[PDB]
RNA sequence: UGUAGAUA
């Protein structure tokens, strides 16, 4: 029940309340929403002396803090400003309860401050990440669960993480797909070595046709295209070659077309670009659909900022008899402008 | 002129 201290600094009778005043009512404060905001704020001017006595008093109830609306804040606040013994104090009243708080709206939060607070090398820490082995998938679907995979993989050394790599064979395709799946996937890449992202990366380049295509999927392949190795590249590319005027008048799909384009080599570009320039498929030109479609203008910009001379030439006289066309949409309206200032 | 996740 709520104390008559509580209820009075609710209601004002303490205007100017020090940290001191609560020794004993720590807890009950921490769990109220204003009484939360006032630890916050006070921690962050508190001498150490006094941050130690809130310490104390937290640190008895800690976990029932870290799965508390208003608590988790102030749980947060000592991984913020607490020093490392007590950090690795904290940290142990989350070991062997990972998993359920990793699932939990505000543990989920407790344990990503406590990964961002603590050195890695930090024994607690590895014992922490090893609790979601078996539980990889799960996480990684859950609203709450899948920013701490995430932070893990952002936080720990890779070597550590093989168990993450292996929950996620044959799933790649999947995962791809799914709104977190596809960012735990980038982090991944970015962060696992060569070696450990090898099967990643098989399993990338066997679906990236659908891949490309998928509202998800397609931040996953535009990554490689982006960080990843020419070789990769190069795969994804080959994938996207003899599909340029279909991808590109897609709303997914495009982007990737455009980092095709982007991070291709110099041949391979010209490739690309000699789909919509220089072919002759049937009646309807490739560029002139291309050129006043939403989504394809883009990929025509892309190219016109990217290609050798000659190609570049041939796409502007291409363009040139149609100004009038380009004028009624509303897409066409950068190519244009680029149509002017190059002749 | 065009797409990405869980707290007071």
């Amino acid at each position: 029940g709520r104390s008559r201290l509580l209820e009075d600094f609710r209601n004002n009778r303490f205007p100017n309340l020090q940290l001191r005043d609560l020794i004993g009512h720590i807890v009950e404060f921490s769990q109220d929403q204003h009484g939360s905001r006032f630890i916050q704020q006070k921690l962050e001017r508190a001498t150490p002396a006094e941050r130690q006595m809130v310490f104390n008093e937290i640190l008895q109830a800690a976990y029932q803090l870290m799965t508390d609306v208003f608590g988790n804040y102030v749980i947060q606040k000592f991984f913020e400003f607490g020093s490392l013994d007590q950090k690795l104090a904290l940290a142990t009243r989350i070991r062997g309860h990972v998993l359920p708080l990793a699932l939990q709206m505000y543990g989920c939060r407790v344990i990503q401050k406590a990964l961002e607070s603590i050195s890695s090398d930090q024994q607690v820490i590895s014992e922490m990440v090893k609790e979601l082995d078996g539980h990889v998938l799960k996480c990684v679907k859950d609203q709450n669960g899948n920013h701490v995979v995430q932070k893990c993989i952002e936080c720990v050394q890779p070597q550590s993480l093989q168990f993450i790599i292996d929950a996620f064979k044959g799933q790649v395709f999947v995962l791809s797909t799914h709104p977190y799946g596809c960012r735990v996937i980038q982090r991944i890449l970015e962060h696992c070595t060569a070696e450990q992202t090898l099967p990643i990366l098989e399993e990338l380049h066997q679906h990236t046709e659908q891949l490309v295509q998928d509202q998800y999927g397609n931040y996953v392949i535009q990554h490689v295209l982006e960080h990843g190795r020419p070789e990769d590249k190069s795969k994804i590319v080959s994938e996207i070659r003899g599909k340029v005027l279909a991808l590109s008048q897609h709303k997914f799909a495009s982007n990737v077309v455009e980092k095709c384009v982007t991070h291709a080599s110099r041949a391979e570009r010209a490739l690309l670009i000699d789909e919509v320039c220089c072919q002759n498929d049937g009646p309807h030109s490739a560029l002139y659909t291309m050129m006043k479609d939403q989504y394809a203008n883009y990929v025509v910009q892309k190219m016109i900022d990217m290609a050798e001379p000659a190609q570049r030439k041939i796409i502007m006289h291409k363009i040139r008899p149609h100004i009038t066309t380009l004028r009624k949409y509303t897409y066409g309206k950068h190519i244009l402008a680029k149509l002017e200032k190059y002749y």
